[PDB]
């Protein structure tokens, strides 16, 4: 992998570096990098492709050196550069794109790839050089088992779900109290509601908890918390919980109270922020539980009188309700996110290839199936094709 | 637009890398590009301005070089450095400002501004190093006519529309099936309402599609599926396509049903997706056709049943909707997005120099105007703009 | 900091660099700087920590140099390299958190820890190497008193606050007309409603206003101006402002008329935009006012027209609103944004070593506390705390 990284930014760096009129100095480790690449190269055959519709190619490597000897490059030597630079770019390419769309269940980070394992080979070694990115950097880590972090804005891990809970429930369906809510992408919202509106309920309040539990550890995330659910806040009928009737939501949104957030990992509480909106840290955590309450207005005026009657039928049905958005996290394992572009890339070749179901990878690959059973063997795959996706992305954009 | 470009990126880096106490091997690559830079510069002319609210400006180059002997740069060395860095930094600056306000209908594309004319000529090709950027190497890939992709992250793609169609109408509008829209950035939000709740369609299933046909094609996008609109369930009275009178829309939600989303390139599907919400991948389109369909439940509680009753007077209308954001694509062509400034840029320096309005641009640098009819002339004018906004970044922020 | 900088930026080069089987060439400057970094630290003691429960280290320099000798590196080479390397970004990192932790009312910008103050001596200033990331850039341009800009992706800077006002008021609460808004994050939303809807009205007009101030001047902004605000646009029952009793909403929507936009700088109109919605951009600003305003429809069909009724009770009232995001700005100081992870990663280091409250900063280093009384004490103190994790981010994410 580090070696094929390292051919690519080598490549990269020969289409950035070398135009005409500049002065050799500025090249000079380059050009030296660039021949070694050659000399390495050279004289052996690989061949990709022929899984799905992906066709079969043969690579054969026989270029000569690039010259050492000018002051500032010219036309002349641009061209001959553009040459070697191009079938390079094209086999790049396509060593990617073959790494891609293959996975094992019992080797998932091993390559896959025949061109990919030839690399790996000792001779090749000499190629490496320069290992920077976010994507290689951590690929290195891995190996040597050292602590990596991704950072993504907007992380996708919460797999799409939306439900709804039903606390208290009559077939009349005219009288229930329940939570609903949707998860989604990085985006948490929940919502209580109280079709009595809690005048029977103890202390006149009442009070409600959603538990979302993440399929890894997130360190260092930025989220924010605002009151209300915009989502839920307008009146629904819904489809039930056996499928055989619907009921009708209607809801009037009351301020929260009493809210508490808690991140947990391991269940013991990390932090706890009580009634606090706008931004916060979450330095750990694996698990968040939002608390709210529902209570019962002491005072109401005339109009809000009538909305909330002392016995049914109830017309309005009183509603509370938080929204939660992770900004930015840092993750130790990859996961999609906003701003990236590797699950778009992969599913990509995968899909124009057709490549057939594959053991590891849930069919179409999609993220909700991904992220749903993230398993270890999962997880290995997934990082593998997504340092190749960015390996070529350096190239092939 | 080359040699503009490293005239900024060595600027950039001998601000950077020239600071007192480092040791002389760390610069001395950079110094012999910024002494050649020197030397290219020394004993032109060139002037800009005059444009609008924008002064006139005469440059004139006769620098001095800078030493190569010291071990490790001392206070000295960087303040005689410091002095050529901010004439030239300014020069730079200007020479932008001066590029980013002209257009032209008929060769968008070449240096419409006399200094960056002058530049382009061939003493200067010298000064030509490094072309890294991703505007630089993405203007660098067009001029050899080779495919090229800018990254957005929130495209800004859907001009602002806000629109409906009523499907059924009646002069009382109080019977209506129609969609409503909006068309925003990237997101796209459609809605589909009943009054009858389709008591009376055939099989008891209302059918409902939105087309968006986008200007520019787009691959590898990531985009978010989500059930329902938000912002058009809760009641509006809205004015009318006559503009005579206005209706009364009040809305209840029912999920919606057998859902399609399609994405086509020329009029074949080359996407298509069928009840999945949450991400998902299209590589490759240019339209996006939703489909949706409203069904009556089959059974109600009372209180559903209450809502929707056989004949009008019919109090709450019945409503399905659909929202779709891009989160992050690929175009071949630049736009806006959330993240990049250019368009700010642009736009800025056209509002505070007063530029009357030209030819090639809409006035004001509108998006939505400039998305709608985003012609050819157009693109070649925006490229070059943006790539001097962002070659203005470099130094100036 | 300058010095602290270059010494994580070393070892970051360092390890991406130096990797097996690659050639001397590509690293041969860097073996150089990083040798020079070897010379001046060894013979120096550092002691960091202390502080809340962060623990106190002793830190010793005392290393050998790396060989300049072979044509590619090898095992060998790189094993040696790796043990000077870890004992170094240990004590990096542990510096950075040092920094972190402090602040000062009296001379904020000035490095609080005893290792950051032992190193902004005179003889560490060879180590000083190639500062070009955005935040020692800003922090290189500050101390020279220069413009400096750091650019934002959704920046955070309106302070949670939700409220509204009632213009006209009963205790019945019977019939009010009040704007209410959502300032959070990067979003603003404003509603206008009337319960008359404004049938007495002069003009049959209602007209509203919401101002919102600042903290800090920002440049070269792209916002997203929309009609209407799904927010406020469900039924709420509102607690009230003497906190006595509570009012009843229930809204129906209707399109804002009349609608301005004004980006103020010193109470000089700077952009005024009218009637347009989508991407508006402001290049200089420090305050935004908002005016829309209701307008009775002079038409309506027999649905609406029994939504407004002559005298009371009403009870459906017009609302007209507005959001505006602004999804990238510029600013001349550090600010939290979306993208970014250093409000995350100050607050994480003082959530885990427990530091007890400092005078410069709010208790728990909340962002709506920090950013509403942003005084210049905090904005020197939360720069230099915001370089250091970055600096620290090089190293350790
Ligand atoms: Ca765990
Ligand atoms: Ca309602
Ligand atoms: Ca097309
Ligand atoms: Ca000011
Ligand atoms: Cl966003
Ligand atoms: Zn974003």
């Amino acid at each position: 992998m580090d070696v094929l990284y390292s051919l690519s930014k080598t490549l990269k760096d020969a289409r950035d570096k070398i135009v005409e009129g500049t002065l050799y100095s500025n090249v000079s480790d380059l050009i030296q990098q660039f021949n070694q690449m050659i000399i390495t190269m050279n004289g052996n055959e690989f061949q990709t492709g022929g899984i799905g519709n992906l066709p079969i190619r043969n690579w054969n490597f026989d270029f000569g050196l690039l010259g050492t000897t000018l002051l500032n490059l010219d036309a002349n030597y641009v061209e001959t550069a553009r040459n070697t630079i191009d079938y390079f770019v094209d086999f790049v390419d396509n060593v990617c794109m073959d790494e891609m769309v293959r996975e094992s269940q019992r080797n998932g980070i091993a390559p896959q790839s025949d061109s990919l394992i030839k690399l790996s080979g000792i001779k090749f070694k000499r190629i490496n050089f320069d290992n920077s990115s976010e994507y290689i950097e951590n690929w290195n880590l891995q190996n040597r088992r050292q602590r990596t972090g991704f950072t993504f804005h907007k992380p996708n891990i919460f797999p799409y779900s939306a439900s709804f809970t039903l606390n208290r429930s009559q077939p009349a369906h005219d009288n229930l109290m329940g939570t609903m809510w949707l998860n989604a992408g990085s985006e948490i919202q929940v919502a209580g509601f109280d079709y009595s509106c809690a005048i029977n309920a103890p202390a006149n309040t009442q009070q409600f908890e959603h538990i979302v539990q993440l399929r890894r550890v997130l360190t260092t995330a930025t989220i924010t918390l605002l009151p209300d659910a915009e989502r839920f806040s307008f009146p629904r009928v819904i489809t039930s919980a056996d499928g055989a009737t619907t009921w009708y939501f209607n809801p009037v949104i009351l301020r929260p109270n009493n809210v508490e957030i808690e991140f947990l990992l391991n269940g013991q509480i990390i932090n706890t922020y009580q009634a606090r909106f706008g931004t916060i840290i979450a330095r750990n955590f694996d698990t968040i539980r939002l608390s709210f309450q529902l209570m019962r207005p002491p005072n109401m005026t005339p109009a809000v009188a009538a909305l909330f009657p002392n016995a049914q039928p109830f017309e309005h049905h009183a509603t509370v309700g938080l929204t939660l958005r992770i900004e930015s996290a840092v993750c130790e394992s990859v996961l999609a996110d906003a701003s990236e572009t590797m699950l778009a890339n992969v599913t990509s070749v995968r899909q124009e290839y057709a490549i057939p179901v594959g053991p590891v990878f849930p069919p179409g690959m999609n993220w909700t199936d991904l992220i749903t059973n993230y398993s270890p063997s999962r997880e290995d795959n997934l990082q593998r094709v997504f340092t190749v996706a960015s390996i070529r992305s350096m190239l092939v954009k």
